[PDB]
């Protein structure tokens, strides 16, 4: 089995989303000594935004005719997509930043949603089709505040993990589990972290 | 009379969101000859993401004691916030990219939501007053607007409303072109500009 872990917090040792995700990965490895884990850093590394050159290349009507310069514009995207194609399970760790995700993780999504590679379309009278099959995802997220989850007072303000679900679903990753810790700013954060940890150990050991 | 225009499409001449917003701006200037427009590019220029250094500086409990290095970490943020302070009307142009906004615009928001500057806590409260915003957005698909089949999937302009509302900008208008709609948007913008 093959895991791709995408870490989105810019924090290091102090990132709770990174820490929780790494609890999961360690527990998974304990149960699956032969599994391979690849990490793609998008929080502590600036992941480039989509440019006009990326757009021209990624939507070129005859992709085989792309110049070597166009291929250079897509080289990073190709690498990021390949990582996902090589994986069975995608783990994304992310803070909530201003009701969404850190910009680096948005840039990652923007590199991996690719016409003819992770989705396609046909024209009837465009009808989109996902191209990733057989994958699952786990989103591990930390939030300073409270009530962003289902039934929460602030649920409507959450454009972080629900948005990720939609973006991933578009390319075919429909089986998505979310594990959230809340209260990081106040610090019953211990309880929320403890609950997230236990949930992640159960998930790792059953996978 | 003072406008801050934040353009988020990485495309230049070819950008429809940029073009529609510039139609608005030109019409607004004609109607208000004294207006000033500041342009802050976040689509064609790589605006840095929040770093752990940013977080340490921005959430410093005693900001008057920030070192010169920490102030450097916030210098771009201060400039971006300052542009917003100086404006009466914020115009944001943006495509929808993968059900949200291009990453540069997320980066811009992450720089301008600032503890003790654009919001505070006691409960979080907004600190900007007297501003309004116009979001001009373009989408390749359809049904992402109010009452649309895909409304629940729109994490672009509804998310911008939430973030902008948190810092105190709650008079927000959205003009969207989807898929004709552009011509409808263009006519809506000319009317708004007058
Ligand atoms: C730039 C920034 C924006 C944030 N925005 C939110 C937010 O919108 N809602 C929230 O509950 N917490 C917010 N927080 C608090 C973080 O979500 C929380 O500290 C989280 O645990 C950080 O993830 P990490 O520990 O993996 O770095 C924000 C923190 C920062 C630094
Ligand atoms: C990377 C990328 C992602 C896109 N994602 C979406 C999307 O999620 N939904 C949609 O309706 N259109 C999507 N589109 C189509 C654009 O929103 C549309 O072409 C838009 O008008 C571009 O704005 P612009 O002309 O100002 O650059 C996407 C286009 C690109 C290049
Ligand atoms: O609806 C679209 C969409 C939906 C969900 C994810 C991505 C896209 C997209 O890239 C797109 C592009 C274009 S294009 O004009 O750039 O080809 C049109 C529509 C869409």
């Amino acid at each position: 089995s093959r895991i791709l872990a995408v870490h989105a917090s810019p924090r290091g040792e102090r990132s709770q989303s990174r820490r929780l995700a790494e609890v999961f990965l360690a527990a998974y490895r304990e149960a699956h000594p032969q599994a391979r884990v690849a990490r793609r850093e998008v929080g502590r590394v600036p992941l480039p935004a989509v440019t006009e050159a990326f757009v021209a290349a990624a939507f070129h009507p005859q992709p085989e005719q792309r110049s070597l310069a166009m291929q250079a514009d897509l080289a990073l995207s190709d690498q990021l997509v390949g990582e996902l194609f090589d994986s069975d399970l995608l783990v994304i760790s992310t803070p909530m930043y201003n009701f969404s995700v850190p910009s680096g993780l948005k840039a990652w999504i923007d590199q991996i949603v690719r016409l003819g590679v992770t989705f396609d379309f046909v024209l009837d009278n465009a009808q989109y089709r996902p191209l990733l099959r057989g994958k699952r995802a786990l989103i591990v997220t930390s939030r300073g505040g409270h009530g962003f989850g289902p039934g929460g007072e602030n649920q409507a303000m959450n454009h972080a993990d629900p948005w990720l679900r939609t973006a991933l679903g578009f390319i075919g990753i429909d089986e998505v589990t979310v594990v959230a810790a809340e209260g990081e700013e106040s610090g019953s954060f211990e309880d929320s972290c403890d609950e997230a940890e236990q949930r992640l150990l159960a998930l790792a050991r059953s996978a």
